[PDB]
């Protein structure tokens, strides 16, 4: 589990979105595993605006933050998980690291702020859904 709290937006994995999230929907994309909903209180996170390929992510299944190198956001084939079939996922970044299904929502951050959230795992890789292209998260 995990979210990004930027302004009056809550960014979650689409597959973990709650009824309250869908009842307050701003934007969702199944191909990216992302959903954004509205919040009453302002959030403590800043979104990275950059093309960094090094950062640190939080891994709940280890209680640890790991420094990683990661690929630029791509369209990637993902094998079946407990929450999705084998499919193509867009705006995905891969690193070598530990990721189980419950690690989804862990933040990846660089020197500029929050890059994305854990979205995929297995075979010794961790995939992150990028949010740095979502410039509208910073305004209105
Ligand atoms: O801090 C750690 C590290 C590894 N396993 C457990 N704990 C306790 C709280 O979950
Ligand atoms: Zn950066």
């Amino acid at each position: 589990s995990g979210a990004i709290y930027v302004g009056n937006y809550r960014v979650v994995n689409r597959h973990l979105a709650t009824h309250n999230d869908w009842a307050n929907l701003v934007w969702e994309d199944s191909s990216r595993d992302l959903l954004v909903s509205s919040t009453t209180a302002q959030g403590c996170d800043t979104i990275a605006r950059c093309d960094c390929q090094t950062g640190v992510y939080y891994c709940s299944s280890r209680r640890k933050h790991y420094p990683v190198s990661f690929s630029k956001p791509s369209l990637i084939f993902v094998e079946a998980s407990e929450y999705y079939p084998a499919r193509y996922q867009s705006h995905l970044m891969l690193a070598v690291g530990h990721s189980e299904p419950g690690d989804c929502g862990g933040i990846l951050r660089c020197q500029h702020g929050v890059v994305g959230i854990v979205s995929t795992g297995g075979n010794g890789l961790v995939g992150f859904a990028d949010v740095r292209d979502l410039l509208w998260l910073d305004e209105e």
